[PDB]
């Protein structure tokens, strides 16, 4: 209904550059689109097809990691941890797995689209 996914995390495209981030929906606006708002504070409409219904993102996906500076690359979620409610990422790398906060996880075009068959609205 109306309200089911009010509330609810998601992994949503963003059309300015193809990549998937962390958000929730707030509204079921119609025309095949919800209101997200996302981690960053940008609200707008997003169509279902570009909407991964997908929290957390499970082990063994592949994502992009964001580090400090101009440094991000693809890792494969291999862990999961709350720190007062904040969930970060184990992404592994080259056999070396580090620590990440969720809005260091973003999916590219690629990594995004790989999980609209099992998760997409
Ligand atoms: C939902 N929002 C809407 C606004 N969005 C953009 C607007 C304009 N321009 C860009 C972009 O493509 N550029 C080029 C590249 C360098 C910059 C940039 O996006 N940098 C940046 C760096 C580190 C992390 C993030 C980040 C991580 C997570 C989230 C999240 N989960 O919400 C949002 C942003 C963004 C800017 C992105 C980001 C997504």
């Amino acid at each position: 209904g109306g309200n089911s996914f009010v509330g609810l995390r998601v992994v949503a495209k963003w059309s300015s550059n193809g990549y998937f981030y962390s958000g929730k929906i707030t509204r079921d606006v119609g025309a095949g689109k919800y209101k997200l708002l996302f981690d960053d504070g940008y609200e707008c409409d997003v169509l279902g097809k570009d909407i991964l219904l997908c929290d957390p993102i499970p082990l063994d996906t592949e994502v992009t990691a964001l580090s400090e500076d101009e440094y991000f690359s693809a890792g494969v979620v291999k862990g999961h941890r709350k720190e007062s409610g904040e969930l970060y990422y184990s992404i592994e790398k080259e056999g070396q797995r580090k620590w990440y906060k969720r809005m260091a996880v973003i999916l590219s075009l690629e990594q995004g689209n790989r999980l609209r068959e099992q998760y997409g609205l």
